[PDB]
């Protein structure tokens, strides 16, 4: 478990912004992670509900590098520094995927 | 002396890690722990009611859009903090109850001072000696 070894103080979480995800992770995946908090997974060898286990960490959301495949799956222009470089999906279920090698947040709703 | 470290984060926190505490954390891990007597120090002790809200950000050891403080209607600097909406209860197993109270800053006398966007959430424990406050600006 990587999070424990970061000696993270009570209340310190991973609340990344759509901008940070772009530049610091996705962009950094070309030639880029000292401690790879989010790993690779072929996200569609799977049904939404078991991914959390194979995420390296997470309480309520999970992040992965990756009508598509027991079931199947408006995006807004993200800009950084006023210069541009995300898509929402559903599995019908509380199972939501955020799409940004691509970077995805998965979480359960309501 | 030889090096003594400075206010902030040492933590080499991986890009993406805020301090987004939950109401339970602020209660248990901070407010309660302070109130018990602890000490990686993270939340500034400050008399909030000494200062205008906009001078505050610089006094928190960190914070991008908000600032936590421990502090020992009411009146502060050029104005006054106004209680708001309804206080919200927080209960931690097995025991402690704390109240989040919401307040807004007004410049001037009491009535009828002129409203601002300065918001304060105040976390206080209930017992039979501090408060914990989030300060931030609306919008």
């Amino acid at each position: 478990d990587p999070l424990t070894q970061l000696s993270l103080p009570p209340g310190f979480r991973f609340y990344p912004t759509d901008e940070e995800l772009m530049v610091q992770y996705l962009c950094r995946k070309a030639a880029g992670f000292s401690l790879q908090l989010i790993a690779e997974i072929d996200l569609y060898k799977f049904d939404p509900w078991v991914l959390p286990n194979k995420a390296l960490f997470g309480e309520k959301e999970w992040y992965f590098f990756s009508n598509r495949v027991s079931g199947y799956w408006t995006d807004k222009i993200i800009s950084t520094e006023g210069q541009r470089v995300k898509k929402a999906l559903v599995f019908k279920t509380n199972w939501i995927m955020h799409e940004y090698w691509v970077l995805c947040r998965i979480y359960k709703k309501q």
